[PDB]
C-alpha cells in the first residue's frame, strides 16, 4: 500500500539536471512526501551476468581505471556513448535501483514503484555500450525478477520516443518476458535507425508473438494515438500473456515540447498509460526513467505518472480522444504482423 521511489545519478549536452529537477518538481508538487524513500543499491556482478557476457562487465569495469584518452578512444568504437571515469559506479547504481523497487514490489511491501535513475538502460546490449546505456537496467531487472523472485511472466512496456533495441535483443527467443515498444521510427530515418525496429520484428523461435514494436512514421503524435495504441495492441495482449511483473521504460523524450523527441504527448496521458497497466499484474508495476531532454517536460511527465501509481484521479485530458490516421495505420500494421500469435487481437 505504499509507492516507491528510489534517488542516489548527478555526477555523471542532452544533463544530471534532468534528474535533479525532477525531484525538485516532486517535492513541490507534494508526490516526494507521499512516497516511500526507498535506497539504492549497487547491482553485483552476478545480477549483471543475467544479460551482460562476462568479457563486457570485465571491460566496463577497467572504465574507471583508464585516461580521458582510454576513454574517448572506446566512446568512438560504440553508437551513441560518452565515457567518463565515474559511468561504471554510477550505472551499477542504476540498476541496483531498479532491482530495489522489485524486491519491495514482488515482497508486497510497497504496491509500485519509480526509480529516477541516470544513467538510462534500454539501449544496452549484451556486449556493448549504446546510446548513453552501459547496463541494461530493465533487462537486468526483469531476469532478476524470475531467478529471484519466481516470476514466470515479465511484461516490459517502452514507451520512450527511441525503439530500445537492447531490450529486444536480450529477449528477442524469449517467450516468458514480453517486449513492447512505441517509438517514432519514421520507416529508419528516426535513431536508431533500425529495420530490426519495424513491427514485421516480432521474435524468432520460440521467441515468436514476444516482441511487439509499434513505429510512428509521422511526427507530432499526441495522447489519442498513445492510447489507442495501448487500447487496441497493448492491453488484449497483456491480459492474454498474464505477466506478474510490468517493468516501463519510463522515457519522456515523447513529451510535447521535448527538442528532439517530435510528438506532442501531453504530460497527462503518461496518468492514463501508467493508470492502465496497473490493472495487469495485481499492479504489480516498477517504473524506471529513460531518455527525457526537455527538464520541464521531462518532470512533468514523471509527476503525472507519479500521480497515477499514488492512485490520485486520472487528469483532464486536453487533446481529442481521436487518433489521426497515420497512427491508425501503424496500429493497424502491428496488430495484421502479431495475428496469429494473439487470439485476443483476432476480432
Ligand atoms: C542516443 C540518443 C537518445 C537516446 C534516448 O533518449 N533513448 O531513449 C540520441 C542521439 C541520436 C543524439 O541525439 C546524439 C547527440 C549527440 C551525439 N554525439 C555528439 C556523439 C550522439 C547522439
Ligand atoms: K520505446
Ligand atoms: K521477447
Ligand atoms: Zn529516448
Amino acid at each position: 500500500t505504499g509507492t516507491g521511489l528510489v534517488y542516489v545519478f548527478t555526477r555523471f549536452f542532452p544533463c544530471p539536471a534532468r534528474v535533479s529537477t525532477v525531484m525538485e518538481m516532486l517535492e513541490t508538487e507534494g508526490l516526494l512526501g507521499r512516497c516511500v524513500q526507498v535506497e539504492a543499491r549497487a547491482v553485483t556482478e552476478d545480477e549483471l551476468l543475467l544479460v551482460h557476457t562476462k568479457e563486457y562487465v570485465e571491460l566496463m569495469k577497467s572504465t574507471q581505471n583508464m585516461t580521458e584518452e582510454e576513454l574517448k578512444t572506446l566512446a568512438e568504437k560504440y553508437d551513441s556513448v560518452y565515457l567518463h571515469p565515474g559511468f561504471f559506479s554510477s550505472a551499477c547504481l542504476s540498476v541496483g535501483s531498479v532491482l530495489q523497487l522489485v524486491d519491495k514490489v514482488m515482497t508486497s511491501q510497497l504496491r509500485n514503484g519509480f526509480s529516477i535513475n541516470r544513467p538510462p538502460g534500454h539501449h544496452a546490449q549484451a556486449d556493448k555500450m549504446n546510446g548513453y546505456c552501459m547496463f541494461n537496467n530493465l533487462a537486468i531487472a526483469a531476469r532478476y525478477a524470475q531467478k529471484r523472485h519466481r516470476v514466470q511472466r515479465v511484461l516490459i512496456v517502452d514507451w520512450d520516443v527511441h525503439h530500445g533495441q537492447g531490450i529486444q535483443y536480450i529477449f528477442e527467443e524469449d517467450p516468458s518476458v514480453l517486449y513492447f515498444s512505441v517509438h517514432r521510427y519514421e520507416d529508419g530515418s528516426f535513431w536508431p535507425h533500425l529495420k530490426e525496429s519495424d513491427s514485421s520484428s516480432v521474435g524468432s523461435g520460440a521467441g515468436q508473438g514476444y516482441n511487439i514494436n509499434l513505429p510512428w512514421n509521422k511526427v507530432g503524435m499526441e495522447s489519442g494515438d498513445y492510447i489507442t495504441a495501448f487500447q487496441q495492441l497493448l492491453l488484449p495482449v497483456a491480459y492474454e500473456f498474464q505477466p506478474q511483473l510490468v517493468l516501463v521504460a519510463a522515457g519522456f523524450d515523447a513529451v510535447i515540447g521535448d527538442p528532439k523527441g517530435g510528438m506532442q504527448v501531453s504530460p497527462e496521458c503518461f496518468s492514463i498509460l501508467t493508470h492502465m497497466l496497473k490493472g495487469v499484474a495485481q499492479g504489480r508495476l516498477v517504473l524506471a526513467l529513460e531518455g527525457g531532454y526537455n527538464l520541464q517536460s521531462t518532470a512533468e511527465g514523471v509527476c503525472a505518472s507519479m500521480r497515477s501509481l499514488l492512485g490520485d484521479p486520472c487528469p483532464h485530458l486536453p487533446s481529442s480522444g481521436a487518433p489521426c490516421e497515420s497512427a491508425l495505420k501503424s496500429i493497424s500494421k502491428t496488430i495484421s504482423d502479431l495475428y496469429p500469435f494473439w487470439k485476443s487481437l483476432q476480432t
